[PDB]
């Protein structure tokens, strides 16, 4: 016979000439009694590297009300049409989405930039607050495209999207963990 068997593999797409900007901040400072001593960073942040924690401050800073939830909920993520098990993302104060090595999630897409957007557990409104740094394509909110550089609260029952990625963050309220 013809001996022809398809593999079901998708074709290939051309590449897009892209580049990255490497910043160069000033040197460290001696150890002395300063304001930071009284307003020291979080337990986990106090361990972060000097260039790492500083590279994340050039985009967004962690507020005081950050990492202070008052309701029990969970986050659901989709992958290739596969509904993965949702889990309370409270292991970290926030989560970055981009190509930057500093981001909490490094993906690969022509729409995803070094720093597309980042969400932080808003302890004031009890809901993750995601803000777009001003990407090209545009970030989605609650399943609907919206402006950028603005507070995009994605509470339980809502959804989140960024770039041309397939992964979708669907928030939802869970049962009472504390009896």
């Amino acid at each position: 016979g013809p001996m022809v068997t398809s593999t079901g593999l998708l074709s290939r797409v051309a590449a897009v000439e892209k580049a990255a900007e490497i910043a160069k901040p000033p040197p460290p400072k001696v150890v002395e009694l300063t304001e930071a001593a009284k307003q020291l960073p979080q337990h986990i942040i106090g361990v972060t590297d000097p260039t790492k924690l500083n590279a994340q401050v050039s985009y967004f800073q962690c507020p005081p009300w950050a990492a202070l939830p008052s309701v029990a909920c969970h986050l659901q993520c989709t992958r290739d049409g596969l509904p993965l098990p949702a889990l309370g993302l409270h292991r970290f104060p926030f989560y970055l989405f981009g190509r930057s090595k500093v981001c909490d999630y490094v993906l690969e897409h022509p729409s995803i930039s070094s720093v597309h957007a980042v969400l932080v557990f808003h302890g004031g409104q009890r809901c993750f607050v995601l803000m777009d740094l001003g990407s090209t394509n545009g970030v989605k909110l609650n399943g609907n495209r919206i402006e950028k550089r603005r507070p995009l609260p994605a509470p339980v029952g809502s959804s989140i999207q960024f770039g041309f990625s397939s992964r979708v963050y669907k928030v939802q309220l869970g049962p009472p963990s504390s009896s």
